[PDB]
């Protein structure tokens, strides 16, 4: 069936969730490791990536299917997808647990 | 324009218009400006206004919410709170040409 979103206080946010997931799976990306503990639920929207956590590629297959935006690259961060600002690596955009084992 | 002010709300527009292109769902009149004002979140659809089904093979792909249910409405998808028809959720031009 479908999956049932509860409440619908953040859809756009559930409907991102869905298809980033959905890419994950099906192109082999899961069980990636989530961010040490403190850091791990702490990115903030608007402030650079923490200093020491790595941002790992997003395949040209996954990206082909993600928006894009001049001056921005979708990331690996832990299990999370984010989107950063390059250059000053400002979290732009965060989905969290994309990644995380299926 | 091409800037990330509203990732969410382009993911979403992409993932609709995709299910929609994919179906060949596509074609669908806009609101005309005099009833288009009238469609907006938090709002009662106007009566007057065609909803029409989203089809199955594409509704299967969106996500549920106990009590609304997604429509067509002019060219855009819409969920709507089933016991009030409160418009909750809007994604503009979907089904256009």
């Amino acid at each position: 069936h479908r999956k049932n979103g509860g409440k619908p206080d953040h859809v756009e946010s559930d409907i991102s969730y869905a298809v980033a997931r959905q890419l994950a799976v099906n192109l082999g990306l899961t069980g990636y490791q989530s961010l040490p503990p403190g850091i791990a639920k702490n990115l903030a929207r608007g402030k650079p990536l923490p200093p020491g956590i790595a941002k790992k590629t997003v395949p040209a297959s996954m990206l082909g299917q993600l928006p894009y935006y001049p001056g921005y690259e979708w990331k690996i961060v832990g299990d999370n997808l984010v989107l950063i600002a390059l250059s000053t690596a400002v979290v732009t955009a965060i989905i969290n647990g994309v990644f995380d084992l299926e």
